[PDB]
């Protein structure tokens, strides 16, 4: 039901799906997903704008160049993609690392952003490992350890963390779609680098500074914002909901019901209908 396109970007290629016409709505997935994450949300939004969902570089059907896949690499590829489509007056819909990419792009292009809808997002740096639930703490500490992380993700993960953070059973066919970009250790390098970019306890310092910078911009910008909360969630807990409600101007919060980290696979209709309603109210202003 979507157009599938490839676009040349910085000597590689990026795959995206698109549907609809009007002001662009840019959907940014995170780790270890792809535009497939948005397949059941986009149809709710498609009559309201030009819906665009790229696969980040090295992920989905996008090219797999020989790069570090650090956050800064992804920034460059996504900047070129957005400029390749000539996107202006952009509504962002973002998740996980897609939210960091989206917030960072919005702060740097404040006149080109119309609104930001975000879920299970990286709003703030994580000052200590003590803030983490013990489960995620041990996992992230293990992935961020040289040798161990390579064993866990490369020379051996997606089959466990994806169904682990969806409440309802993930089908084999959905799992096949998420496995498909990542058959080989070589192909899984972005999946390992992403957790090693997480701004935790001051490291890495360059991503910590990026997240600090866009958190300050979010708290000062009048851009309309929509935050989705799932029970219990993972990154976005009630605690983070309260911090956003207190500190981020022009924010609406929507509770979508039960869900974990990949809430698009638990409540896609709730998320899509809320975005569609939000775009209409923003147009009415």
């Amino acid at each position: 039901p979507f157009e599938r396109r490839h676009v040349e970007v910085l000597g590689s290629t990026m795959h995206y799906v698109e549907t609809g016409e009007g002001p662009p709505v840019l959907f940014l997935h995170g780790n270890p997903t792809s535009s497939y994450l948005w397949r059941n949300i986009i149809p709710h939004v498609a009559d309201h704008g030009r819906c665009i969902a790229p696969d980040l570089i090295g992920m989905g059907q996008s090219g797999k160049p020989d790069i570090d896949y650090r956050f800064a690499d992804h920034v460059r590829y996504l900047d070129a993609f957005i400029d390749a489509l000539g996107l202006d007056d952009v509504t962002l819909v973002v998740h996980d690392w897609g939210s960091a990419l989206g917030f960072h792009w919005a702060r740097r292009h404040p006149d080109r952003v119309k609104g930001i809808a975000f879920m299970e997002a990286i709003v703030r740096p994580m000052p200590s490992w003590d803030d983490f639930p013990p489960q995620a703490r041990e996992l992230f500490q293990a992935l961020r350890t040289p040798g161990v992380g390579e064993k866990m993700i490369l020379e051996q993960f997606i089959e466990k963390i994806l169904p682990g953070s969806v409440l309802r059973p993930l089908s084999e066919e959905e799992m096949d779609a998420y496995r498909a970009p990542f058959p080989t250790p070589e192909s899984r390098k972005p999946v390992l680098q992403w957790p090693r970019e997480l701004p935790i306890d001051g490291e890495p310092a360059d991503v910590v500074a990026i997240v600090e910078a866009y958190a300050e911009w979010l708290a000062t910008s009048d851009v309309p914002k929509l935050l989705f909360y799932a029970e219990p969630g993972a990154l976005i807990s009630p605690e983070q909901v309260e911090w956003c409600r207190e500190n981020l101007p022009n924010l609406e919060v929507v509770h979508v019901g039960p869900g974990l980290h990949f809430l698009q696979e638990d409540q896609p209709d709730a998320i899509g209908q809320a975005i569609a309603d939000w775009l209409q109210r923003l147009a009415s202003r």
